[PDB]
DNA sequence: TTGAATCCTTCCCCC
DNA sequence: GGGGGAAGGATTC
C-alpha cells in the first residue's frame, strides 16, 4: 500500500535559540514567555533536553523552574523568528514529495508512497532528509515511518530526540494491543479517563464495547477514529492544509472588570491580529476572555462581509460588554480571534 | 508578549 | 423528520 513519513523537530524553539547562538549548546536552555503580571510571571514555552532532565518542561510556571535550575539560561520567546526557520525547513521537505501535510510549526507528514518501494528504502530517505535539514538549517529532527499518519507519528514519539524509526505491520499488530491507548495521537487525559473507566485501556479493547456506548461517551468522531485504528482500517490521506483562524491574547497587569481598563489591552490584541492577517479579510470575529480563575469565555459575531479594522474595534467592544454582562468574574487575559476568511 | 484546529452539543428556521 | 448553520464550549497538541 503506502508509506507515510513523519518529521518532527526536536525541542524546536529552544533549539532555534541554540543554533542562533551556539554558545548555549550543552547548557540548560529554557524558552519562556514573561507576562508583566509580576517578576518571573509566566510559563515555560519549552526547554531543551539538558534542562528537561531535571523536570523543567513546557507549561510549568517559570518561578518553579527557577527553583529547580536557578542557573539555566532563560530566554524570552521570539515566535516570528521560529516561524521563518520553520518555513525554510518546510521547503526542503517539499523537495521529497509534494504530498505534504504540515500539522504545526514543527510537524509535517509526507506521502513518499510513490518515491519509495520498500520500508528499507524508506529508512534511507529518512536519513537523507535528516541529513539535509541538519546541514542546511542546523536543526535536529526525529523521523517516524509507517503505513499511516497515526503510526508514523507514534514512531517519532518512540524515537525522540534526533531519532529515526520504522514501524512495520508486525509492530502495528503488536501495538494495537500492547500500546497504551493514552499514548495514541488525540487522547488527552480527559479522554484517556473516560476510556479508563469504561474498560478501554488498550487500542484493542475498543472492539469490545458497543459502538453507541462510545458515541455517547467520547463522541462519534473519536469513536470511529479509534475503531478504524483498532481494526487496522485507518488510512487517512496526506492533505495540504490552510490556517483557518488568527488571533492574539494578552495578559493584563491586574485583573479587572472596568471596560475602560481592559479596552486598551483588547486593542493591542486587535492591532496585532491584523498585522498577522497580512493580506486576509476575516468575516467572523471573537473576543475570548480568560477569567480570574483561569476559565475561558468568548463571544462572537459573523458578518455577511469582511471586517475592517474600524469595525473590529467597535464590534469587539460590544462583545466584551456582553461578556462582563453574562459573567461575574474578573477578567485576567483578553484577546481576539479572527476566522472565516474571505 | 504565547496558539490554533476538530469536534460537540444546543438552538433556531423552515420545508 | 432532516438539512443548514451559527455559537459558545470542550479537548488536544
Ligand atoms: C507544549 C508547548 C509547546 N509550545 C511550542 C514550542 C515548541 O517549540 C513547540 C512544542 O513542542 P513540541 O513541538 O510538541 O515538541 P518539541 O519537539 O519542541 O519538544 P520535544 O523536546 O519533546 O521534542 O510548540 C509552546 O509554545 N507552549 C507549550 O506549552
Ligand atoms: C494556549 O495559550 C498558550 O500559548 C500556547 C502556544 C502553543 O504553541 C505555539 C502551545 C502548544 C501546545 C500546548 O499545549 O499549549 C500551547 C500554548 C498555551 C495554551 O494554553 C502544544 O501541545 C503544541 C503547541
Ligand atoms: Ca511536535
Ligand atoms: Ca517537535
Ligand atoms: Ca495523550
Amino acid at each position: 500500500h503506502m508509506i507515510v513519513l513523519f518529521v518532527d523537530f526536536d525541542y524546536f524553539y529552544a533549539q532555534v535559540e541554540e543554533v542562533l547562538n551556539p554558545s548555549l549548546k550543552g547548557k540548560p536552555v529554557v524558552v519562556c514567555v514573561f507576562s508583566g503580571r509580576f517578576e518571573d510571571s509566566g510559563a515555560v514555552a519549552t526547554a531543551n533536553y539538558e534542562a528537561r532532565k531535571f523536570g523543567v518542561k513546557a507549561g510549568i510556571p517559570i518561578v518553579e523552574a527557577k527553583k529547580i535550575l536557578p542557573n539555566a539560561v532563560y530566554l524570552p520567546m521570539r515566535k516570528e523568528v521560529y516561524q521563518q526557520v520553520s518555513s525554510r525547513i518546510m521547503n526542503l521537505l517539499r523537495e521529497y514529495s509534494e504530498k505534504i501535510e504540515i500539522a504545526s510549526i514543527d510537524e509535517a507528514y509526507l506521502d513518499i508512497s510513490d518515491k519509495v518501494r520498500d520500508y528499507r528504502e524508506a529508512y534511507n530517505l529518512g536519513l537523507e532528509i535528516k541529513n539535509k535539514i541538519l546541514e542546511k538549517e542546523k536543526i535536529t529532527v526525529t523521523v517516524g515511518i509507517s503505513k499511516n499518519k497515526v503510526f508514523a507519528k507514534i514512531a517519532a514519539d518512540m524515537a525522540k530526540p534526533n531519532g529515526i524509526k520504522v514501524i512495520d505491520d508486525e509492530e502495528v499488530k503488536r501495538l494495537i494491543r500492547e500500546l497504551d491507548i493514552a499514548d495514541v495521537p488525540g487522547i488527552g487525559n480527559i479522554t484517556a479517563e473516560k476510556l479508563k473507566k469504561l474498560g478501554i485501556n488498550k487500542l484493542v479493547d475498543t472492539l469490545s464495547i458497543e459502538f453507541d456506548k462510545l458515541k455517547g461517551m467520547i463522541g462519534e468522531a473519536k469513536a470511529k477514529y479509534l475503531i478504524s485504528l483498532a481494526r487496522d482500517e485507518y488510512n487517512e490521506p496526506i492533505r495540504t492544509r490552510v490556517r483557518k483562524s488568527i488571533g492574539r491574547i494578552v495578559t493584563m497587569k491586574r485583573n479587572s472588570r472596568n471596560l475602560e481598563e481592559i479596552k486598551p489591552y483588547l486593542f493591542r490584541a486587535i492591532e496585532e491580529s491584523y498585522y498577522k492577517l497580512d493580506k486576509r479579510i476575516p468575516k467572523a470575529i471573537h473576543v475570548v476572555a480568560v477569567t480570574e480563575d483561569l476559565d475561558i469565555v468568548s463571544r462572537g459575531r459573523t458578518f455577511p462581509h469582511g471586517i475592517s479594522k474600524e469595525t473590529a474595534y467597535s464590534e469587539s467592544v460590544k462583545l466584551l460588554q456582553k461578556i462582563l454582562e453574562e459573567d461575574e468574574r474578573k477578567i485576567r487575559r483578553i484577546g481576539v480571534r479572527f476566522s472565516k476568511f474571505i
